[PDB]
């Protein structure tokens, strides 16, 4: 369907990173999934890579988020084996049917949320 992009996504894992959690669509999460994995990747290697350091400052403005993310998801994902983000599911509150997802860094600091039961959401 749709694929590329420009700007948007650089916001998203700007803002991503800040809060360490944001609310995009499967084709903005899956998109900004691939791209925001792949930034924490370079990130573990440190602020010594040229490649890593371009990404970060390309990908991420924030020049406070630039080296807070190699001295913060970096190191922590340094030890971690895989599996840096996690892909979630929700509900969408538009006229129209939507399809809506939850993105959040594996090693955030947010309160939980009560799961639907019922089997059926929309």
């Amino acid at each position: 369907g749709s694929s590329g992009s420009s700007g948007l996504l650089r916001n998203l894992l700007t803002g991503l990173v800040r809060h360490e959690r944001i609310e995009a669509p499967w084709a903005r999460v899956d998109e900004m999934r691939g791209y925001a994995e792949k930034l924490i990747d370079y990130g573990k290697l440190g602020d010594t890579n040229e490649r890593a350091m371009r990404m970060a400052d390309f990908w991420l403005t924030e020049k406070d988020l630039i080296p807070k993310l190699f001295q913060v998801l970096a190191p922590r994902y340094k030890d971690q084996t895989g599996g840096y983000t996690r892909m979630l599911q929700i509900p969408n509150r538009s006229l129209d049917r939507a399809k809506m997802a939850v993105i959040e860094y594996k090693g955030n600091c947010l309160p939980p949320l009560p799961l639907p039961s019922g089997p059926s959401s929309g």
